[PDB]
């Protein structure tokens, strides 16, 4: 609704904030560091921009201490903090910028629940959601417009989805989980046994999947429940987009996988894992913890001890960093065996 | 059997074209070029060398004015325009296979539509569709089963949503947009803040998505929101399947994004760009226009100049095709060690 | 759930023990921690070493493996068949699927008076059944799905949730298809201006999935502009799978998660599709081709054997690749040495 301004100083006693410069700078919106004009609040999170901060025209930049110490004779406006100057951001933000709803409070008339499901308090059902046998839908959570709660299945306090969520059965979502429109928890897992004649025959998959607290699943995300165990994410994690969750994967606490990447069958990925866009991870492997891959690899053993990892197949960053390098330079190493065909003797 | 008959003649009146040959020719389907036979309507490419046209056995043969100059002496019965060929072809085509569209006109009476919400005349929203608060849906519009329009989004006149699409809130969707089954426009953009040793912290998006007239988007692709600015694709692009695009980030106009490619947060790509399919584009960088990245390829780095480009990381062509060569040469690289080791007399 | 003995178990199997038929067992778990509890079994080799010291009260094991192992006193169930399928019939034992608990037709389902529906069918809540479709008996049709005008679907498939059907696709007898996929979306296919401006073109052509397939979630099938797009019998499809317009995939073919194939391709019968891959368009795909996980194939592929890498080649060709690439450094040695007898000045 709104086209706010606010002075300077107004903007430091909400956000509970020093500030240096002129009290009555007028701020209409934030902007990122470059594009920044005097109307904008901005930030500097770590030192990747820098070139940035001496030329921006921000009329407010978000700082911290340890910068404003680094920058401190500079002509510019500052807000310092002892947060995160990005989530101090934030918090600006959503000053000038307020959340919307769908508008269908509480539980919409269309909206179909089996005699067997339990409904929580403060719950949010939006239209032509279905909630099927036995679901328990917890506390303060928000069921979008036309996603399925599959039977058995838990959705824990909090817990928000979004529109066209499909939830098989026997799924238990945890608490404070956030999945975005399209994703699907709980497909059959990829299985089958050839017969002699070349045909395919199912595996009927009866495992379930487990989803923790705070874990969040992006959009048209599928994660498929294990043969007879779970597929499992632990607590924390993030997944983006369009990603491939195989049958019986267990991703740890913490962990990222970026959009597109996939993960095939048993494998295991530990904690403070990133998994890097479009990456590729064989099945019946495992990530140790604090492993970061990078985008496009293909992963075909183990990586059993931490570090950063690139290419297809994958190798440490160094190995892999070389390669590249040598490849690059294999029209520079004809020219020096050409030379040494110069022979005489 | 065939639905219709018609003569050379009679449809060259019918698609207001030119024609030259036999008047009288009887036409009872269509088929490509090189499969045709007597009785089908076919059009000459744009590439397609003269032995192609040469050595078909067709009815008749669509061709523009340039084309039939150039092959006036031929003994084909042809159907000349001044329009693409293959748009006059299409006319045709739709003559014996006709669209069909679901059977339920109109706003379907399970449709359901907040008061605060405006829809203009002409329009069809097909049963279960759900529009949300404050949304606007354009004249002329149709709005698939089950889709969603979010708070606040608007959708331009003549736009086809298909079934079950979301569209989250604060999405604007220009005029003439197509939307294929399954896609999801304004998901939350993939940006944490990283606190208490890697635990990672939400953010909330509140950016919006833009997109342009004549924008197609096809199934199951994700349209991330912006953090506080905006993820834009602009006049004329068209975007596959299975596509992720990332927070706020900028396609130009005319742009193509083949299946499966993505591109990261924060990325500009210009106008007149191709994508080829399965590729990736890292974020904080730009694509100039007229740039073409093959299937696969896996950019790292702005490219600043037009053309072809592939490979992991992307390089000009030239480039990661000799590389192709080296690598494949390495054994007959080695044997020349092989033998430039022999002589090592004394 | 229950318990039951060896000897018990032996006898239901039709199946040959040895060790001591009298041990009690009520689950299933993996080779590794099965416990005296749990039935397993040995269907690769990666957890081949896990075996030795397994503690498994039951291992389902071939004619083949038993001779490696037979030694041990681990309890052996021995069987000629897939010890995987032999595995299978005790895992029913002990857990038993659930349905959503909504049997035969819900009200809210919309059918078109046009549709015809058949015998015990299953119509889950809010799906939507367009004009001129017809549903085989035997038929599930899950939640929030839809059936699109003249499309048909054969006796005994299962469509789950959320899936899309668009129309004149023609689903055979018993198909799984997992939610969120799309069947019948438009092929990528535009006029493309001399200017730069791309143009739509309807996609027109049916698509036609044969019996015994399974299509995974939120794969996307595309339609060719008027000729057909047909996924051979007993074909599986795994998730997020792109088939682009007018392909044929042959007979008892494996696509696996994330592969794409572009347009106008033709694959083989009996053909393994990796994860990840990418096949360009109008090329060819000979029987019991096998591509690896992330491959690229370029080029049409004829004889038979497994192909990986980027562009593909063969197995051993790729294999020597990669092994002559990691050389680089070492092969650096033999020239910086080898240059370093200038020495030979003399
Ligand atoms: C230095 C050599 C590394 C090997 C090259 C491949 C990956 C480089 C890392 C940057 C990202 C690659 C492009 C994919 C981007 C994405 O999908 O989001
Ligand atoms: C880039 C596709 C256009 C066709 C022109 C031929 C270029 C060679 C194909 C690029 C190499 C990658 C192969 C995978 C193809 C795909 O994913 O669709
Ligand atoms: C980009 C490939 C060319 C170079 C050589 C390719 C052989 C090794 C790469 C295989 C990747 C396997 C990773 C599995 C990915 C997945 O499961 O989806």
């Amino acid at each position: 609704m709104s086209q706010s301004t606010y002075s300077l100083e107004q903007l430091a006693d909400f956000l509970k904030v020093e500030f240096q410069g002129n009290g009555a700078t007028l701020l209409s919106g934030v902007e990122e560091i470059e594009e920044a004009k005097t109307a904008h609040i901005t930030f500097l999170d770590n030192e990747k921009y820098a070139k940035h901060l001496k030329s921006s025209e921000a009329g407010a930049i978000i700082i911290s201490r340890t910068q404003f110490q680094k920058y401190r004779d500079l002509n510019k406006n500052f807000l310092i903090t002892s947060e995160s100057p990005s989530l101090v951001f934030q918090k600006c933000l959503e000053l000038f910028i307020t959340p919307v709803d769908s508008g269908f409070p509480g539980i919409h008339p269309t909206a179909v629940i089996h005699p067997t499901a339990i409904i929580e308090d403060h719950v949010c059902i939006e239209p032509y959601a279905v909630v099927c046998q036995h679901a328990h839908v917890g506390s303060a959570c928000h069921i979008g417009s036309g996603s399925v709660i599959g039977a058995y299945s838990t959705v824990g306090e909090h817990s928000y989805i979004h529109p066209r969520v499909v939830i098989r059965e026997r799924v238990s979502i945890g608490k404070r989980v956030i999945i975005q429109p399209g994703a699907v928890i709980g497909s059959c897992g990829f299985g089958y046994v050839t017969s002699a004649f070349g045909q395919h025959k199912h595996l009927k998959h009866l495992g379930k999947v487990i989803i923790e607290d705070d874990v969040e699943i992006g959009a048209n995300t599928t994660i498929d429940r294990g043969r007879f165990k779970h597929s499992v994410v632990r607590e924390g994690s993030k997944i983006d987009n369009l990603v491939q969750i195989a049958h019986q994967v267990e991703v740890g606490q913490h962990s990222m996988i970026v959009a597109q990447a996939g993960i095939a069958g048993s494998t295991k990925i530990g904690n403070h894992v990133i998994i890097g866009g479009q990456a590729g991870i064989t099945g019946h492997i495992c990530i140790a913890d604090h492993v970061i891959m990078m985008a496009q690899t293909g992963v075909t053993k183990s990586i059993t001890s931490p570090g950063i990892y690139g290419g297809a197949p994958a190798r440490p960053y160094q190995e892999i960093h070389r390669q590249v390098a040598k490849v690059r330079n294999l029209p520079r190493l004809e020219e020096r065996i050409a030379a040494l065909e110069k022979l005489v003797q």
